[PDB]
């Protein structure tokens, strides 16, 4: 609405990049004191994103409680995520662990393994039916049951298993296996079919714990699926729907984790989903 024409205004005046750093230079600066404590250096994927102290997602087993992931609890929308980065080779158990102690329903992964040619998150769910995974230090036991194989993401139906407890539970992997090589999609449409499969499963409902949300840092990509679908839910709930203000929504996500939205393409490819969708939603 006139959301849409501050877009055309900042395309004409060229300021993507200046918003951008704008709010990069007005984010939330928390302590990451349990991210940066040297028995934690080889559960961080980079060393330049750090989940803060007061919204890191907290293991209950015994020994170490670390696991680089947050919770972004958007009060006035009412729904909560967990961003966390593409789990590490040593890590998958203390991710799928997260999920279990969360109550999560969903995850959402927005990366490729393998990107580029290179490794940027862990083969952290099993491929084929015969060939579950056991993570052993957390005790638990992964299991493919069945793919929806389509042309821009998957949805595979993974049951998890404690094995303390042999309680099982479906969980259901969103890869959205399409996001382009360099910048970002022309048109947000593909991005934002997959949006409302995510949103039509069930996953996000608060019935269920806060969907786990991961691309590889767990800060850029991740940030984008967020941001649109927060500021989607506020046009849908103000009766004002064009007082919302994506910088004042994205800054608000920033007090939760670090780094949302890593250029100022994200910035502008977000607005694009968000006035499109919103027009979809109408
Ligand atoms: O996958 C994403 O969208 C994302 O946040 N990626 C990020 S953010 C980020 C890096 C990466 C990476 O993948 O190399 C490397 C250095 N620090 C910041
Ligand atoms: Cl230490
Ligand atoms: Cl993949
Ligand atoms: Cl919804
Ligand atoms: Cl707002
Ligand atoms: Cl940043």
């Amino acid at each position: 609405m006139e959301m849409e024409k501050e877009f055309e205004q900042i395309d004409k005046s060229g300021s993507w990049a200046a918003i951008y750093q704008d709010i990069r230079h007005e984010a939330s600066d928390f302590p990451c004191r349990v991210a940066k404590l040297p028995k934690n250096k080889n559960r961080n994927r980079y060393r330049d994103v750090s989940p803060f102290d007061h919204s890191r997602i907290k293991l209950h087993q015994e020994d170490n409680d670390y696991i680089n992931a947050s919770l972004i609890k958007m009060e006035e929308a009412q729904r909560s995520y967990i961003l966390t980065q593409g789990p590490l080779p040593n890590t998958c158990g203390h991710f799928w662990e997260m999920v279990w102690e969360q109550k999560s329903r969903g995850v959402v992964m927005l990366n490729r393994v393998m990107e580029k040619g290179s490794l940027k998150c862990a083969q952290y769910w099993p491929q084929k039916e015969e060939k579950e995974m056991i993570f052993e230090d957390t005790n638990l036991k992964l299991t493919l049951i069945s793919e929806d194989i389509k042309s821009y993401y998957t949805v595979r139906q993974l049951e998890l298993e404690n094995l303390t407890t042999q309680e099982t539970r479906e969980i259901l992997h969103f890869h959205y296996t399409t996001w382009p090589d360099f910048g970002v999609g022309e048109s947000p449409a593909s991005f934002l079919n997959f949006l409302f499969k995510v949103r039509e499963s069930g996953s996000l409902s608060p019935e269920h714990g806060p969907v786990v949300v991961h691309c590889s840092a767990g800060i850029g990509r991740s940030g984008t699926f967020c941001l649109a679908d927060t500021c989607l839910l506020l046009m849908d709930k103000r009766k004002d729907p064009s007082s919302v203000d994506i910088k004042k929504v994205l800054l608000e996500m920033r007090k939760f984790r670090m780094g949302l939205i890593q250029t100022a393409d994200q910035l502008r490819f977000s607005y694009l989903a968000v006035i499109e969708g919103a027009k979809f939603i109408m």
